[PDB]
């Protein structure tokens, strides 16, 4: 059941070709693909050394930028599961890994579809209040873990969260007149691991998407944990209201932004970066008729703006937020004040033990 190298084949980009059927170290059957990314490839296989159940596994692309970073995310990954013996803060749990011909593999529990994937299946509809508590109080116990380890994740958006299952009912909106997917069960695990990196470990400059990153990261201030929890923030939003928080292609933009939606950037802040070209007078300086000024200006809103109905779930939910997208990384909810915040007085009992 070996492999000759004959066998292998890539593709011009360092792909691996897979068909169904194809074996990996005589122990992982190939039964669907399940997607690709600039990364790699994730399949769908059949272990038959654990009785055939099923995994999914992560193959990536046989080149060495790709290879190498591999292999901190395998570290990464060995300290999450020595962590969590009894499987309970809801990082993904690497079962395996192996180099198939120099691609790097790892094998994972079968999970549903991606949070963003989801949302956009669903037109972009929001979820729900009752399934972004739940999720936010997931994502809040599972970065709560990693960071009590000395790990900062770097890289949160929808797409690095799974659904266990994402099995959906499809209900109907009046107030909207059109149909709306609601998932059954809101679990989720956050996956990849591919930036997260350790506080003794260097720090680049620029870390985070764009969409997700903090403003100590623009202005070159440094950055540790509290990176995730403005991620973490702008996540909660996208999940509420469907649609991205920053929606913004370079930093200027981007820091106006910040200030419509979230008010002014502190002056301890200004006075202490080297990227002064942003500044004049102490103050944002930025082309209010250009583009993007005029975009910024007819579209960035104060945040409570943003609020759908205001009951007391949601002027707490964006209580929250407001805290998580605080502008100083040092006065910054942390996890473990986030998870004892009273949006999570609404949680049902089944939500809040797991
Ligand atoms: C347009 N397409 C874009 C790609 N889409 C997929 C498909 C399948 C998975 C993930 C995505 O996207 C997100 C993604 O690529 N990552 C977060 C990196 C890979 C993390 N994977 C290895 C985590 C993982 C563990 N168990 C899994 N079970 C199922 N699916 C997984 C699983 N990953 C599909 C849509
Ligand atoms: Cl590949
Ligand atoms: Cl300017």
């Amino acid at each position: 059941s070996k492999r000759s190298s004959r066998s292998v084949e890539d593709d011009k980009e360092g792909h691996l070709v897979c068909r169904i059927g194809d074996w990996l170290q005589e122990r992982y059957e190939i039964v669907g693909n399940l997607g690709e990314g600039t990364f790699g490839k994730v399949v769908e296989c059949l272990d038959h050394a654990r009785g055939k159940s099923q995994v999914a596994l992560k193959i990536i692309r046989n080149v060495g930028k790709y290879r190498e970073a591999a292999r901190l995310e395998i570290n990464v990954l060995k300290k999450i599961k020595e962590k969590d013996k009894e499987n309970k803060f809801l990082c993904v749990l690497m079962s395996d890994w192996f180099n198939f011909h120099g691609h790097m593999c790892i094998a994972f529990e079968l999970l549903g579809k991606n949070t963003f994937e989801f949302l956009k299946e669903n037109n972009f509809q929001p979820y729900p209040l009752p399934h972004v508590r739940h999720m936010a109080y997931q994502l809040c116990h599972a970065l709560r873990f990693l960071h009590e380890n000395q790990l900062t994740h770097t890289d949160l958006k929808p797409e690095n969260i799974l659904f266990v299952n994402s099995e959906f009912e499809t209900l109907y909106n009046e107030h909207k007149s059109c149909e709306e997917k609601s998932v059954k069960n809101t679990s989720i695990r956050v996956a990849d691991f591919g930036s997260a990196t350790f506080d003794h470990e260097h720090h680049t400059t620029i870390v985070a998407t764009r969409h997700y990153r903090p403003p100590e990261v623009i202005l070159e201030l440094g950055w540790a944990q509290p990176c995730d929890v403005w991620s973490i923030g702008c996540i909660l939003f996208e999940y509420y209201r469907g649609f991205t928080l920053f929606q913004t292609h370079e930093n200027r933009e981007h820091l106006v932004m910040m200030e419509k939606i979230l008010g002014p950037i502190p002056s301890h802040m200004i006075h202490r970066t080297r990227k002064q070209k942003y500044f004049y007078k102490g103050g944002l300086v930025w082309d209010e008729n250009s583009s993007d000024g005029r975009y910024v200006k007819e579209n960035c809103k104060p945040l409570k703006s943003y609020m759908l109905q205001d009951s007391l779930e949601h002027v707490q939910l964006f209580d929250l937020m407001r805290r998580m997208l605080e502008f100083d990384p040092a006065q910054r909810i942390t996890l473990a004040e986030a998870l004892l915040h009273p949006f999570f007085a609404g949680l049902t009992p089944e939500e809040r033990s797991f």
